[PDB]
């Protein structure tokens, strides 16, 4: 219903993360949207392990570490090791190490995950709205996507096979285009302040709406 939101307005988002050289974009984008429920029900902001996802969450889960993974898996893995660690207590290295994950240090859980409809951006848009930040896969292949400097993102070879990990912690619009408000993991000299606008409402712009998710504690 609201025309636009913004869950970082609302409290519900951490700084900006810098995979680098580690294709764990999943594990940021899974931790994220976990993050914003833990504030939800909790009211403590904490940046989770994406590490933590990156060693544990493995070969059980279709999830190579820094050679990509599926962030509805990454949730499962929360739910199944009954809780995950905070990125203080178990930080990011960009790289594939043994799983190091200690219940002490335990910042967070997870009940259950929901998998949105194929290319659905009006429920997808519910969700944003209604339930909190969305993990989703983009088509970030194109030197377009690496360039990103501000605006509504729209590239036309962009594809609906998706590649890289992100999360929905909004969307609005800027001069009649609409758009998705996407956390990026590449730093904070990506796009908007590590941000990114991207095509919404456009036949599903980049397979944004292809394969959504969100955990719930
Ligand atoms: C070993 N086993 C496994 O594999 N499953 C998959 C995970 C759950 N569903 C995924 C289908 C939905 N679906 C389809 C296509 N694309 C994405 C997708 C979504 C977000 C992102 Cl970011 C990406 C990008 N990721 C990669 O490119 C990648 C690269 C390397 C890698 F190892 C993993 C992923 C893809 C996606 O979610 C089915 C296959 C298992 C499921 C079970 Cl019950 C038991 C064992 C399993």
């Amino acid at each position: 219903l609201p025309d636009s939101v913004d869950w970082r307005e609302k409290g519900c988002v951490t700084e900006v993360k810098y995979q680098g050289s580690c294709g764990a974009s999943w594990a940021f984008s899974a931790v994220g949207a976990l993050e914003a429920q833990l504030k939800l029900k909790t009211g403590k902001l904490v940046s989770l392990s994406a590490q933590n996802l990156v060693d544990c969450s493995t070969e059980k889960y279709g999830n190579k570490g820094c050679n990509g993974g599926f962030m509805t898996t990454a949730f499962q893995y929360i739910i199944d090791n009954k809780g995950i660690d905070s990125d203080a207590s178990y930080p990011y290295k960009a790289m594939d190490q043994k799983c190091q994950y200690d219940s002490k240090y335990r910042a967070a859980t997870c009940s259950k995950y929901t998998e949105l409809p194929y290319g659905r951006e009006d429920v997808l848009k519910e969700a944003v709205a209604n339930k909190g930040p969305v993990s989703v896969g983009v088509d970030a292949r194109h030197p377009s996507f690496f360039l990103y400097r501000s605006g509504v993102y729209y590239e036309p070879s962009c594809t609906q096979n998706v590649n890289h990990g992100v999360l929905v912690v909004g969307y609005g619009d800027l001069n009649g285009k609409e758009y998705w408000l996407v956390k990026n993991s590449w730093g904070h000299n990506f796009g908007e302040e590590g941000y990114i606008r991207m095509a919404r409402n456009k036949g599903n712009h980049c397979g944004i709406a292809s394969f959504p998710s969100y955990p719930e504690i």
